[PDB]
């Protein structure tokens, strides 16, 4: 069970769609699904601490966190919140974000591998979920 490696993505699913239901205007949306919009993923995994970083062709963001110790990230539509990651399973690691300033949806992510060796996201805001699926290269 290690998640490190230069993930590339293989499969999307609701995505679109969660963007709408959260109010994002369409422009954005149909960005964030264009293939130069595409998510690379770099994860170096060292025991319980992980570095993420995502890359598209124009933005590049790192997350660097250990499971069971609060971080700062932002919410799939850009609002800061902290968050926590749990082991659920030796193969599945869930996070649970709150918001910094004021309410919304709630939301949170997870992350887990096949033995094929598939890396699948799922991300949630209340009852709208959205899954990705990445491979190795």
């Amino acid at each position: 069970p290690n998640f490190s490696g230069n993930w590339k993505i293989i499969r999307s699913e609701n995505f679109e769609e969660l963007l709408k239901v959260l109010g994002v205007n369409v422009m954005l949306r149909k960005i964030a699904v264009a293939a130069a919009s595409k998510p690379a993923v770099e994860i170096k995994q060292e025991g319980d601490t992980f570095y993420i970083k995502t890359s598209t062709t124009v933005r590049t963001t790192e997350i660097n966190f250990k499971v069971g110790e609060e971080f700062e990230e932002q919410t799939v539509d850009g609002r800061p919140c902290k968050s926590l990651v749990k082991w659920e399973s030796e193969n599945k690691m869930v996070c649970e974000q709150k918001l910094l300033k004021g309410e919304g949806p709630k939301t949170s992510w997870t992350l887990e591998l096949t033995n094929d060796g598939e890396l699948i996201e799922t991300m949630t805001a209340d009852d709208v979920v959205c899954t990705k699926v990445f491979v190795r290269e």
